[PDB]
This record gives structure tokens, sequence and C-alpha cells, in this order.
């Protein structure tokens, strides 16, 4: 069987990860502050901290800038539900606007009309646009968009850890940002996650938040603020600390699998039969999804595909289509780009041990599906 | 060096995330499932949800009542922080009732008359007593009194997995009930946590909370509301599931070594020099607190003690003493027990590896230095 997705944990990993366990050494400890200075220097930025999971990471990221009830926070129709409900857990609502068909990114263009023509109630505060799939496009766009209208932006980079726009990491650029270790993002803790700052002040409260607001004070441990706990196990950190310096290679090696399925696709596209994603330079390629014309069942394909022996999967969900984000900014818009993709979308096998003769199977089996 | 606390993960649960790991089954699977399963047997109550912390189950024990702005919650003073700083995450207010010397939980005739003189303006929903350290004492007495005022009852049982009230096991009372699997409570997984309930709708609406929403719905998975991420790794689950079936010996064990503290320190209580802990039927033994005289400075006995090789240190805090829970019912209030207890009380190691040599010359220890 192809599987979508095969977890990594590197055998060193897996002995200190014993090693922790027998010396009894579990909670946040030298191993998650290590982590987060690995991860602040390999994507260049001030602060790190490593949290729970990605939905964590934006939550004190909302919490931190002091978003909730009587906000508004602009997120992509197009991503994974974690985004627009963790808008709403916080009491503000969540504002979506399209992607765009190329990127499966928010559309930088509708997400200025809908800044110029947002007519409250609630504030609006924050853009939240997703980096999907491991994508960088849009993000210099989404900083001066924010800037210009004075609103904070939050990226929700849950899949783009080691993604690069131009010479910036993904994650750098947002008043903060969010990262994923979840099982089917490159680097995973199990469950895991990392919120990133240039600002100290957001990093400072942030910490405080992620561990019932306590910090070391002059007699020990004082409790400032009230928070919450979020905290990473010292296992799972270790976990991530062994993955991170191989996970540029992995990307290195991921874009190659995508030429390989761009090469045996490219006919398939030419035909109008599929739209194939644009991996553009610094894409981290964590998912690989492609478009299915409307002609084609996804759910048959999908079907067909299991038959001859090849996971696949939606790409992400519509979050116009879920209903859940009841904000009249929403209800009263027609979207087109996520419904589509929500339908339409599908991912095909990319992962750590997918070599050349997979790809090629899975090539074959969907040509065929897509031909009969 | 003699530890208040050496997390005992078996060799078997160790081998078993090794292969957990390796084969790449991470998120909550079977071994959640499996674990939830194992601790509602365990309890005697009709539904478990693992989640990723103790906090994390006092808040979707919150959010699945539905509790939050314009809310008010009953916490006891002396707890760790996270029980009332939970409750006002939500938005409610954490309304602080001292607690009985003897038990060190809430104090039950101060609770009945806090209820009978409340005077809004938010609507008081919920009782969320501690069962500090272990002990069940005053559980049916919360039940009795919640239910006389159309009140809801969580069980904040952070330290309680395993204590028994009489006949009926602690967390299984209250409306919810919640445990911490924190590295210093007896059964870790590193960070964890469950909550438990007899009612269904709570099971199921915490349940959604906890995974953004997600259940299983004809063609898959349905997102249905707006949720968190509060999941348990597979291989914390698993760590979990290793030790619950030891957990009742380990309390039987831990119950011997305070009767060794209890021989060798009577002597200093009867001397009025210090206060036992009052182990009652059913006490799990967490943690062993004992209060110092006044005469004692608890900061220069820890100190003496680390000299002498053995680590101490405070039971828990005073949540009136931290200054951070600001409705006018706690402010116009004097606290008497808990702050006492916040600034006398000393923890001694109580754990798996200690022995009756251990408890000897801790003891001695500390008697030189209190009979200075
Ligand atoms: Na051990
Ligand atoms: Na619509
Ligand atoms: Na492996
Ligand atoms: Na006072």
């Amino acid at each position: 069987m192809i599987k979508l997705s095969q977890p990594t944990i590197p055998e060193a990993a897996i002995e200190r990860v014993s090693e922790i366990l027998r010396s009894g050494q579990l909670v946040h400890g030298e191993e998650c502050e290590s982590f987060e200075q690995e991860l602040a220097s390999f994507l260049g930025v001030k602060h790190a901290l490593v949290v729970s999971n990605g939905t964590a990471a934006l939550h004190l990221a909302l919490l931190a800038l002091d978003i909730g009830v009587g906000d508004a926070v602009i997120v992509p129709d197009f991503t994974f539900a974690a985004t627009a409900n963790i808008v709403e857990m916080t009491g503000a609502k969540a504002i979506i606007v399209d992607v765009d068909i190329e990127t499966y990114n928010m559309d930088s263009e509708l997400l200025e009309s809908c800044i110029q023509s947002w007519s409250g109630p609630e504030k609006l505060k924050a853009i939240m646009p997703v980096l999907e799939f491991g994508n960088p496009h849009g993000l210099k766009k989404y900083r001066e968009i924010a800037n210009k209208y004075n609103l904070a932006l939050i990226e929700d980079a849950a899949c783009a850890l080691g993604a690069k726009e131009q010479d910036v990491m993904v994650g750098t650029v947002g008043d903060m940002g969010c990262f994923s270790f979840h099982p089917r993002k490159t680097l995973t803790t199990g469950e895991g996650g990392a919120l990133v700052t240039n600002n100290d002040q957001l990093y400072e409260k942030a910490k405080l938040l992620r561990s019932h607001g306590m910090m070391r004070g002059e007699f020990g441990i004082e409790f400032r603020c009230i928070g919450l706990n979020y905290r990473l196990t010292n296992f799972q950190a270790a976990i991530g600390r062994a993955i991170l310096p191989k996970l540029n290679g992995w990307i290195e090696r991921r874009r190659e699998l995508a030429t390989i399925y761009e090469d045996a696709l490219a006919p398939l596209e030419q035909q109008g039969l599929i739209r194939l994603p644009k991996i553009v330079e610094g894409h981290s390629v964590q998912t690989y999804m492609i478009v299915l014309s409307d002609q084609f069942n996804r759910t048959e394909v999908m079907k067909a595909l299991k038959e001859g022996g090849i996971e696949s999967s939606l790409g992400a969900q519509s979050m116009s289509e879920l209903k859940l984000f009841n904000h009249d900014s929403n209800t009263k818009s027609n979207y087109i780009i996520g419904p589509k993709l929500y339908i339409y979308g599908l991912a095909l096998p990319l992962h750590e041990h997918l070599n050349i003769d997979d790809v090629n199977k899975i090539t074959e089996t969907l040509e065929q599906i897509l031909l009969k």
C-alpha cells in the first residue's frame, strides 16, 4: 500500500526518547529550550516557543495580541478548520476571504477589497493567511496589506516549516508565525507546534499564557497573570530536535518527487483533465494537491486509487461550506475557489519514503482512471 | 539526593513507545481509545476522554457546561493556580472559598455560606473543589451542596486518580471529573490529563471541543462545531496504559510510606512543632504535606534539608495571595487557612522509589532542624 503519510522518527530520536523516559526528566526542560533556540536559528527569528500543537500556537498568538470578543480576523476559505475555529474560540469573528486557484492561498486582491468594504460592527484586528501545503506565495503581499491597514499579521504556517519566501523564512514575516508538528506535517512530534516572533512583548506574553502565567522571579517561580497549559513534553521536543537538521534535505527531496509528478502528469494537465500545483521557489511541499476537472468524482477516483494500492485524500476544507462561521460578511458572500478545491482537490502521496517507482505507479494508475 | 519526585515509566511502556515511534502511528489512535476504556473501567464511570494535560480537562469541562462570561465558579483558596486561572480563561469569575486545616480541601461550611450570601452580578454556575494531594474528604458533601443549589460540580481531581471516597472513585461524583498526568502526579504521561463523566451530552460535547468539532459521519469525518486541539498522542497514551494496572499498588505503597512518616513525626506533632496530614481511607497520597508551626521559616528549613541531601517544596498556592482573581467577593474577604498553608506547608519526598531508610533519614534531618 502506498501511503499518503509515513512519519519519520530518526532512530537517534527514538533512543533519546527512551533515555528521557527512563531517567524521568519529562516536563518542558532543557530539551524544549534547546529546540526553541534551534528553531529560532533555523528560521532567523528572535523568539520561538514550542507548544502542544499548531492550534495552540494560533491560539496563543491571538491571545497575545488581545484578540477576542468584539474583534474580527480574516482567514482563508481553503484551510483546515482549526484556522477559523481558533479565531472564534476567542470570541472574535472569522471573516473569510477566498483563495487563488494557482497557489491555494488567500487571494491578496480579494483580501484588500474585503478590508476596504469592512463595515463592522467588530473591529478588524488581524489577517491570518495560511501558507497552505508549504506554499509561501503571497506572504510579502499579506505583510504589505496588513501594514497599510494597521492590522496584525498572524502567519498560519502550520504546514510550512522550512518554506521560504525569497530571502525570508516563512513564519518570520508576520507579527507572529505558527507551525504544526502534527504527524502529516514534515517535522512531527506526534502532536506539537511552535509560535515565533521578532517582538519581545508578544513573545513574553505568549510565554506566560503557555504555562499558567509562570515566570522566574527573585525567589523562584512567580504567577504574573492568568494562563493556560500548552506546554510540550521534553521527549516530544527531542524528537523535533533530531528532525530539524534533516528538514531542509527532506524538503529538497520532496521537491524532487514533485518534479517527478510534474513530469508524468503534465500531459493530463495539458489535456484539461487536472490542474497541477505550482511548486514555486521555497515551497516546502508538505502536500502535493492536484485539482480534478469537474468531470471527475473525487470519491470514485479515490476508491479506484485505493483498489490499485494508492492512498489519497482531500487537501483541505472550505470554511464557508462548513457553515460554522456565520458573520454577515461570510453568508452574504459567494466563494468560488475554496469550495471548488474542497470538492475536487486531491492529495497524492509525497513523503520521505516514496521513490520514483512509487510515483510512476501512482501516476499510471491515476492516468488509467482519468482516461477511462 | 533524595528527590520529591522520580517519574516511573515501566520498561514495557518504554519499548511500546519505541514501537509506536518506529511504525509511525502517532496521532490519537487505538491507544488513546483503549486508555479511555481502561480508565473508565478503573473508575467505574461511563465516559473517559484523554487530553493534553489536566488544565485542558478542566477547560473542556467548563466549555462543555457552557461556563464563560457572566458566570461564576467557586474554587478553593489552596490549590495550583490552574484551578482558578482556567475558570477566568473562559471569561467567568473565580470565586474563592477557604480550605479546611485538616484536609487541605475546600471547607464545606464556608462553601455553603458563600453560596447563601452570593449577590451576583454573575450567575453562579458551578463548584470546582480540589481533591488536594489525593485527599477525597469532602467530596460527597460537595455533591450534596451542589445539588441543593442546582449547581454543576466539576471535580479538580488533578492529583487524585485512584483516590476513593468510601465506595466511590474520586472523579466520578462530579458532573465531570478531571485528572492530571503531569510528572509529579503518580501516573504520568509527561503531560496528559483525562476528563470523565457519566453524562452523555457532556462527554459528546467535550469530545467535539477536544478536536476541532470533529466526528465520524456517514461519509467520514464531519465538522459539527467550533473546537480546539487538546488531543493526547498515541505514545503518551501507551505510557498511561502501562501504569494504570500498577496504580492501585503504587498507592498502597505510598500509604505505607505515609505510615512511616506518621510513626517518626508524631512526637514532633505532639510537641506542637508541625501538623501532619490526615491520610484518611482512600487518600492516594500524591503529596505528603506537613504544616510547619509559625516559629519556622520554611525557606530556611528547605535549605537545611537540601544541605542534608533531601528535596522538599511548598505544597500549593493561595489563590487569594496571588492577587489575580479580583471579583469583589474575593477582595472583600479574609482567607485564613489557604494563606497559612501557602507559607508553611512543606511537601516531603514520597514516591515509588523511596524506602524506609530514606524516610528515616528525612525524618531525622527534619527533627534536628526543628529542635535546634
Ligand atoms: Na525509570
Ligand atoms: Na455563500
Ligand atoms: Na521509522
Ligand atoms: Na484578603
